[PDB]
């Protein structure tokens, strides 16, 4: 069992596999508060999870060599803050399920969480390295982690080197969630942190740092999270004919009432999460009980971020009148800051891996007598 | 196509709109709030000014001499292209655009970016900062025609944002904003003011009515009786948008194959990734060719012409459908409903057209 060594994890989580080990927070945990805590923060590990003994820990950056220990990654560098929400490529495949066979996780709705990061920013750390804070043409940052597959190949991902060294871009290499040193689960003991971009990008146990003219040539990079037409098949699949997933689109869930429940008459309270990749913030979201036809407009809660860094998600709230015995098809949907909406339905916007689901939830409840 | 007169806006025949990736001075589409300005090139003068800015006042000779000329190749959509889609839901109010309230161009110009920095303006501002435009249109009353901009897009290298004064290789038509105006790529039209007097840095957004009171988008709930522009974003990038441009609604087309024809852009310099087409109303989907150069990443501010040759059978009914998935994977909503709003703008619900084939 190559999965021996993996830590202890909170009983309750919606574990979707345990070797390698993946989870979600239930439903009505999962936006219960703005910062996700740690111990429910969803799990995705491709992986066996590494046991790093801390103190011979070393971050290998490529310069045009360092190797720095965890304690330089923290003195050498002004520690910076960072609140962003990772959201999986899978978050929701459930749904594209329903309409065909997918590959991949089942995630439901909560494939999405939310911490305060602490840690260097990747541009000091390159800037430091030796590197420019810009170069000419299309250059990529290439991670690998310390996980890796029976063949020895890491995780490995890669992000636009100008994403690495943009200060607004808030790229962390993170030693800390929620205040307290990296989980295992999350990366202990360091993590990338890419604010604005699929969850898949943010290597954890963050083995090393490289510049290259062309993107990482790790498998989840090449070959997986990318986005086909619904008519392509496992026999029509070309990963060469789309681009890595970076930037998500706008999305929404309903995390209360659930799905099949008798909610009593009188006043009932529809709350969810709002977010969309890229730092555009959630301008709106619109809440319907009658399966779409009209809607209300919802109540975002928290506060409002800088122009362009919107990377955390937006909690909302209605409170609405529901009649006794009449049946509710609850649905939201968000509007991002370049005005980029949610699609209808999910089958065409189906996938053979399921990933990018982000056609509106719909949640039926029925209101007792 | 001429929605209007006094003002005059106009849109080119779908026929020819997408059979050029330039689109023809002639045919780019028009929207003027205003009567057109008759400028006299030599007395023009373009004030430049803000806090810790030098006040500049350029002539058509000296915008021309002094800064490089840039060019970019850059789409200008109408936030009410489409608003026809919206009428059929429910009436609103707008010019009645149909598919051309879009078309591309080739401008050539200063940099924003250099004419600031001129002025003694810096790279950033801390802080929520704008840069205002107006432009020498006015009301009777006399409140010229403005926007604004984002004070990091302004300076943004990346961005592209011109102070254009060449259309396609000639001088900037009339219509365009002769003599100068400002191209905002990946930015709705409403805020590449046209016949441009004035620059301006400032804290806060343009006082402008069209800025303040205009082109935002809300809940299809919200109706005249309860909309307030407080509670939204002014309109800056615009969302992935698609139409198709062959064959036409109601057309009978021959047996064989058929080849579908369009256009697609994004906003925010987005490429467009892929086009999905159907003929039989969004049940099933092929891929179109996307054609053209790219464009580097993040700078796409040009659209994507597309199209698709498929077999067709004689008799049939077809119901032809395009969507458009851009580069971080923003998609087209399926139906118009959800999205409607009283302006009829931020139209871009799939497009739909209805065909038989012959006999
Ligand atoms: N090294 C390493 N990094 C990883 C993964 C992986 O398996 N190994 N999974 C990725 C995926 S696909 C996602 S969605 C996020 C999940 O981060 P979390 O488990 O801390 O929520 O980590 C990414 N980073
Ligand atoms: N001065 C001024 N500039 C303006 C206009 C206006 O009425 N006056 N209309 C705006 C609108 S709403 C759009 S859609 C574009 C259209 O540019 P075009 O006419 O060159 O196509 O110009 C913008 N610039
Ligand atoms: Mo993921
Ligand atoms: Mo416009």
């Amino acid at each position: 069992d190559p999965f021996a060594g993996d830590p202890p994890r909170h009983p309750g989580l919606r574990v979707n596999s345990q070797k390698p080990f993946n989870a979600e927070p239930p439903a009505e945990l999962l936006a219960e508060r703005f910062l996700t805590p740690n111990e429910l923060f969803f799990t995705r590990n491709h992986l066996p999870v590494p046991a790093v003994e801390p103190s011979s820990y070393r971050l290998r950056v490529d310069g045009p060599t360092l190797s720095l220990s965890l304690a330089e990654l923290r003195s050498r560098f002004p520690k910076h803050e960072v609140t962003a929400t990772l959201q999986c490529a899978g978050n929701r495949r459930s749904e594209m399920s329903r309409v065909r066979p997918v590959k991949g996780l089942p995630w439901d709705i909560g494939a999405i969480s939310t911490a305060r990061w602490g840690g260097a920013r990747l541009r000091d750390v390159l800037l430091h390295a030796g590197f420019p804070e810009e170069l000419q043409g299309e250059w990529h940052v290439c991670f690998e982690g310390l996980d890796a597959d029976p063949g020895g190949a890491p995780y490995g991902a890669s992000i636009p080197y100008g994403r690495a060294l943009s200060p607004a871009a808030d790229v962390l290499l993170a030693y800390e969630m929620n205040g307290t040193e990296l989980p295992r689960d999350h990366g202990f003991p360091v993590r990338v942190v890419v604010p604005g971009v699929v969850g898949a990008r943010s290597v954890k146990w963050l083995r090393r740092v490289a510049v290259s003219p062309d993107e990482s040539p790790s498998h989840w990079q090449q070959n997986d999270y990318k986005g086909f037409s619904p008519c392509v098949d496992w026999d029509t699949v070309d990963y060469r004919t789309a681009p890595a997933i970076q930037e998500l689109p706008v999305q929404s869930a309903v995390t209360q009432p659930r799905p099949g429940a008798a909610v009593p008459p009188g006043e009932l309270t529809v709350k969810g999460y709002a977010w969309s990749g890229g730092g555009r913030e959630v301008v709106r979201v619109d809440v319907s009980l009658d399966g779409g036809r009209t809607w209300k407009v919802a109540r975002l809660m928290g506060d409002k971020a800088p122009p362009g860094r919107a990377w955390a998600w937006a909690l909302w709230e209605l409170t609405v009148p529901v009649e006794a015995g009449t049946e509710l098809e609850i649905v939201c949907k968000a509007v991002d800051s370049s005005y980029n909406v949610q699609p209808d339905s999910v089958a065409p916007i189906w996938n053979l891996r399921g990933v990018l689901s982000t056609a509106w939830h719909r949640v039926r409840v029925s209101v007792q007598d």
